[PDB]
Formats: C-alpha cells, structure tokens, sequence
C-alpha cells in the first residue's frame, strides 16, 4: 500500500459542505462516499443531496433527520429507493422536510455497500488506497475537535463510541506522526479548511475504525 493518499489530488471529492444546526453529518458523509464512486464510474464530480437522505430515508430506515443517522441504511435507502437527487435539483436546508425525490433529477445510483471490520484500521487503509474515502463515525464530543486547527489530532479523553458522521479521503503523516485525511461537513472555517488530520494507528483513535463502510454504484 501506498505511504499516503489524497483523493483530493484525484478529483474524487467535492466542495466542504456547512451542515448548520441540523445534524445531517451522517448524510454528508454518506454522500461523499458515493461522490466518489461515481466520478471513477462517469468521469463526473457532482455534489448529491444530502438533503434527500435528511427528508427520504427516515423512519424506515432507522434515521432522525437532523437528530441523526447512519451511513449504511442511508446507502440502502439509496439502493432501494433506486436513486439519488443532485444536490443541485435537491438543495440542502437545514431541516427536516417531507421528502421530495423525484427520479427526473437523479444523479447516482448505489448497488451495495460494504462495512468493514471493527476497530482494523489497516483494512481501513487498505479500502482507502484500493477503493475510494470510506464513510466513518468518529467520537466528536469534545471540545479539542470543535477547536482544531492544524496538525494531527490527538484527543486522550476520546472513546471508541462513536457520535459523529465524516469522511476519510486519504491518509499520510505529518513528520512521522501518522493520520487520516478526515472531510468534516462543518463549513470552510473548521480545522484545515473543512478538514481534520485525526490520529492513526493510536488505537482506533476517537473510534475512526469502528464503523466504516462504502458504497458502490
Ligand atoms: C480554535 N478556533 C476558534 C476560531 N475558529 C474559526 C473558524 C470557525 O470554527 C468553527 C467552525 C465550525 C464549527 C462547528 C461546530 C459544530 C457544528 C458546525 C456546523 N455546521 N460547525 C465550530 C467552529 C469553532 F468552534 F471552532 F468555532 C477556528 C477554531
Ligand atoms: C453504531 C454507530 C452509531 O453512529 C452514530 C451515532 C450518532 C450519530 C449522530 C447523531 C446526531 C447527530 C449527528 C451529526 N450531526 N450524528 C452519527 C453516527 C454515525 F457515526 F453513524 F454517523
């Protein structure tokens, strides 16, 4: 496997996204995922709707719209449904809203997601490498995450149980201290521009490998 990766450099993802009050991150994080696939299926990066999973795959599937949800039955309501809306035709708002797919406007598909391993961040690191930015829960509730800047993030109060919806985008180290390349959905302002370089091989730092998946198109 490569030393570091960053699907950044391979047109693979998408503008930061703001989520605002509505805790969506897990469909932010979601559709990153696919984001991916399907420019390395069509040659297209286009933004998905978020939103469409706020108002769509609710109850169903296990989700509470801006009081949460998961990554995984966020893709299986995408497998069922038969499609994904851009985030164009489907804009984010911030709220939960009666759903509003409409097939004219869809942008993606999904046919199957994997979940990895819990806690295996070097089968991680082999699905970043190989496959694409991987879906990932992290324990963000703590201060130190709110307040990050720069470098790589080490919280030593940080559990494995996991809160908050992102992205893993790639991986590399910073002077030897390793990382995940981690795209957060709160705005430009947070951490590196929208980003956050979080602890790796320190033990499933903050939970980063309990919950992985990805999808494919
Ligand atoms: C330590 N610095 C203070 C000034 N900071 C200036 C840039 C702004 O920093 C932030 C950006 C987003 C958030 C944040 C937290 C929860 C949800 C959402 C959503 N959606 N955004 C928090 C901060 C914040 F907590 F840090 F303020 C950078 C961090
Ligand atoms: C077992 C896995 C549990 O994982 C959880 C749990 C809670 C949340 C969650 C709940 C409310 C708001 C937000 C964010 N605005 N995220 C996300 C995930 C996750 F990681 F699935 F996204």
């Amino acid at each position: 496997l490569p030393d570091s990766v960053d699907w950044r450099e391979k047109g693979c993802v998408t503008e930061v996204k703001y989520q605002g009050s509505c805790g969506a991150c897990w469909a932010f994080s979601a559709v990153g995922a696919l984001e991916a696939q399907l420019k390395l299926k069509t040659g297209k990066l286009v933004s998905l709707s978020a939103q469409n999973l706020v108002d769509c795959s609710t109850e169903k599937y296990g989700n509470k719209g801006c009081n949460g949800g998961f990554m995984t039955t966020a893709f299986q309501y995408i497998i069922d449904n038969k499609g994904i809306d851009s985030d164009a035709s489907y804009p984010y708002k911030a709220m939960d809203q009666k759903c509003q797919y409409d097939s004219k406007y869809r942008a993606a598909t999904c046919s199957k997601y994997t979940e990895l391993p819990y806690g295996r961040e070097d089968v991680l690191k082999e699905a970043v490498a190989n496959k694409g930015p991987v879906s990932v829960g992290v324990d963000a509730r703590h201060p130190s995450f709110f307040l990050y800047r720069s470098g790589v993030y080490y919280e030593p109060s940080c559990t494995q149980n996991v809160n908050h919806g992102v992205l893993v985008v790639g991986y590399g180290d910073l002077n030897g201290k390793e990382y995940w390349l981690v795209k957060n959905s709160w705005g430009h302002n947070f951490g590196e521009e929208g980003y956050i370089r979080m602890a790796r091989n320190k033990g499933n730092h903050c939970g980063i490998a309990s919950f992985p998946s990805y999808p494919e198109i």
